[PDB]
């Protein structure tokens, strides 16, 4: 009758929430409610913070080797229960089983990397370089890679000696809850990790509470800047990889078939619901003639539920995103954007009630049009036209923000020129996704962030 | 005389400043005008930025080995021109010859350290991560950089700041202090003599308007500043607004703690040398001290030692502390001492009425020791920036640690004791990164700037993923 509720995580126990506000988790494949996520109340969040504070000293006093072994056990458990995580992802977010498994494998690789770190966490002029932890940390997850967000923050935040208070995606909490259950089963001390669900109000609380020494967030630029400002206001550490559009340049000498295939796979893969999604492209020179074949390749994609075989792309997380992308495409058409493929009114047999949206391609887009300004975060690929490499480079640089940029070409001179003159953190050559996840502002940067330094100097020979 | 002006340095020529607004440089020992520093106009700053941008590409494409050679020749010239820089510093800033010598010595040491960033500038690569797929990262300069130094350390701070941006491949626009630009001009001349490509370094002089320009201009990528807390916070906020990365040392407050189980004579000597050292004008000055236990009964010995300090001009011998930076600084120090006295703090030692024979016109202020200070008093909250020592009375180490923690912009302190457990307790409880043990100043080298961290700051990473399959 009543769908199950999403439990919290305080003091090493999945306690139930007393809040009255509940959000229904609608299955993106059929819009069927499959869960209920509550909004953490003030008392619940205060108890979570108290548990994190009480666990901080004990967890920190332990040696780096104990935390390393705990994280190794957690990684082993994840590897054992990878199929469960994949099924939970395909159920909640509707992502394909293959893409979910790949995401879980990437998260496991990130965890392993976090484990491979050496004793670096420790670090008459007797001097020391003790790098002590910060304290109670927190994190906010977007709707792109919810199951993987905790796998980025928990390993480093813990091995560094800090307690974490996670804010998972209220619309995809199952994956994070399963990951936390596995972590607890790994043998970690009770109270080391805590989890609370909520909305913008919860983000405000987290950014306002003083005990929160650091916070990490990824997603839209608006929320990113908002969290950055509200955190810097309270004088606490903040780091966020702002989501941005990626521009995939295509030279005429590049491999036409392979380039088109990779573009159609990256842009429309998982309905473009990736922060590294290649939502934009630039056809240089004769590449303009590839629009018909690009549309054909896009059509060749097989739309189907994430749990069914042969599913190349899944539906949108929520119907609100479908309405948003529809309105964006309508505005683009009104402004004069020449659309070539329209998958908005797609009716997937057996799942018409879902948020499925077929591949969409748009050409003749200009930098001043809303299509180039607003982030689609959907199965839409806006195509631009240029006459020379310099034009494409300038167009890509004009973008206010960008995480990754790809250029398909076989000439080494052109590739090097593009990679050197471009102002993007990550540059890919013949690869639409330079890195599976945004590394540009973690690894070394994460170690430097989640820790501090005390240069204890002493000249104590006389006494 | 005509009070020779401080000409600018744009491109490969020391172009004269056409600005109408000028500031007269006064000698702190006699308050006599010795020079006129210009207030760079919009056109001059635009020309300097254009020169920096035009020089950037050639300096970046140049091999790092050539930049290291240039820095080596510059350090050699500094070694040769040590005495000249020391004399210019003693003249303008008013410090003692020994102070300027040590300043240039630390600058040269940091330059030498930076000269060995060759291995650090090298990138990394992983061959064949996937079939016919490779990965490699390139470290590249940020672009054009800027520097804003305080009235203290006109040679050490630039020598710590700009050479890193140079070796990293960036162009630097140094904004020297409004009060002591001569040393910076001499350093720039020496650098130009080192064979550095013209246009790589540019210097402009001006008031807060210059800082506003440097922070507002978009071409500027990174900005560095050292000095007071207010100016540092303002510059950091403006850079964050305009997107400029700013690294600033604003926690200039420093506290000293002395336990009864410590070397009395040596601790007192070190405190007297650090607090009143160079008239206590340096940012990282130990102008605050917390006396615990028998330190209260030792305070008389501290005053006796402070009385031994000979207030005399730097040019003359026996100079332990020189005159203040400006007469307004002396007025402010006197006002702060008077406020502390009115607030009930006993002035165990007074130096306001000091009169150096032959240099009364200067801004000389003798050692001042203030006791009975409390957290609610102004002398504790306000930064003195002078030869004044505020002494707060506490009973246990916990009280001193709490007093230190009450000052968040206090990233610097030291503890004097003999027990290792006490030192560990002080290091842990105190929320300060630079914690010293039986040392007056905890490694004057400040940071949020230099070393490998400096390279990371003045450089960026570009992850390149290339798969030349076919």
């Amino acid at each position: 009758s009543s769908v199950p509720t999403v439990k919290l995580f305080i003091g090493g126990k999945f306690v139930e929430s007393k809040s009255d506000k509940w959000i229904d988790i609608h299955n993106s494949a059929t819009n069927e409610v499959i869960g209920r996520v509550p909004q953490a109340t003030k008392a619940e969040m205060d108890a979570a913070i108290a548990s994190c504070k009480r666990a901080f000293p004990a967890w920190a006093d332990t040696s780096v080797l104990s935390r390393q072994q705990v994280l190794l056990r957690y990684q082993q458990l994840i590897k054992e229960n990878l199929k469960e995580i994949a099924k939970l992802i395909t159920l909640e977010q509707g992502k394909t089983l293959a893409d979910a498994e790949g995401d879980v494998f990437r998260g496991l690789q990130v965890v392993e990397h976090a484990c491979s770190v050496t004793s670096l966490m420790m670090g008459d002029m007797d001097l020391y370089s003790y790098r002590l932890p910060l304290g109670v940390c927190a994190g906010i997850a977007p709707f792109n890679f919810p199951a993987m967000i905790p796998l980025w923050m928990f390993p480093m935040a813990m091995v560094c000696g800090n307690t974490f208070l996670m804010k998972p995606s209220e619309r995809v909490p199952g994956a994070t809850m399963l990951l936390a259950k596995l972590l607890q089963d790994s043998g970690a001390p009770d109270g080391t990790l805590n989890i609370i669900h909520g909305q913008h109000e919860a983000v405000n609380f987290i950014c306002d509470h003083p005990d929160i020494k650091a916070i990490s967030f990824v997603g839209s630029n608006k929320a990113g800047e908002y969290i950055f400002e509200r955190g810097s206001r309270h004088g606490k550490r903040v780091q966020a990889n702002m989501g941005a559009k990626n521009h995939g340049v295509v030279m005429p000498d590049a491999n036409k078939e392979n380039t088109l295939n990779q573009l159609v796979g990256a842009a429309f893969g998982a309905a473009g619901q990736r922060c590294m999604a290649l939502s934009t492209a630039v056809l240089v020179g004769e590449a303009k003639k590839w629009l018909p074949e690009l549309v054909e390749h896009a059509k060749n994609l097989r739309v189907n539920a994430g749990d069914q075989p042969g599913a190349d792309l899944g539906p949108l997380i929520t119907p609100q995103a479908k309405e948003r992308v529809c309105n964006l495409i309508d505005s683009g058409t009104k402004e004069g954007a020449s659309i070539l493929l329209d998958g908005r009114k797609i009716k997937v047999k057996g799942y018409e009630n879902g948020n499925f949206v077929g591949p969409t391609i748009i050409s003749n887009v200009k930098p001043n049009m809303t299509c180039y300004k607003e982030e689609i975060f959907g199965p839409v690929l806006v195509v631009l036209e240029t006459e020379t490499l310099d034009e494409a480079i300038q167009i890509v640089n004009n973008n206010p923000y960008g995480n990754g940029t790809a250029i398909f070409t076989t000439n080494g001179a052109t590739a090097r020129k593009y990679a050197h003159l471009v102002d993007v953190g990550q540059v890919g050559v013949n690869v639409p996704i330079p890195v599976p996840l945004p590394m540009f502002s973690y690894g070394k940067q994460g170690i430097q962030f989640y820790t501090q330094l005390k240069t204890i100097t002493s000249q104590w020979k006389e006494e």
